[PDB]
């Protein structure tokens, strides 16, 4: 999962900020996963785990392999279609890198205290 998904955050942000910052923010982009999302980038993450929670349901966890995709101009996008799991997994990824890139970064919300605004 992670390091295929951080090179599509990267490919998508440009470089911006490196992706461990997405690791520990708010009350979804991280491990845990309770409460109401905190801004546009926490609800980013929840869409994904509703995502993850989904390809697990249909089985395509873990990874058989490594998911193709390319960084173009554009940004990332996925290309495998024959290979169902693999796209499936690689469509939650890209659409969460987007997501990543296009919302604002509040520095406020990096590592919350998330057992009191999540619960």
């Amino acid at each position: 999962n992670l390091v295929q998904f951080s090179y599509l955050i990267q490919c998508a942000n440009h470089g911006k900020r490196p992706t461990w910052h997405y690791m520990d923010y708010g009350c979804y982009c991280g491990a845990g996963g309770s409460g109401t999302p905190v801004d546009e980038l926490d609800r980013c993450c929840k869409i994904h785990d509703d995502c993850y929670d989904e390809a697990g349901k249909k089985g395509c966890f873990p990874k058989m392999s490594a998911y193709d995709y390319y960084c173009g101009e554009n940004g990332p996008y996925c290309r495998n279609i024959k290979k169902k799991c693999l796209r499936f997994v690689c469509d939650c990824d890209v659409e969460a890198a987007f997501c990543f890139a296009k919302a604002p970064y509040n520095n406020a919300n990096w590592n919350i205290d998330t057992k009191k605004r999540c619960q």
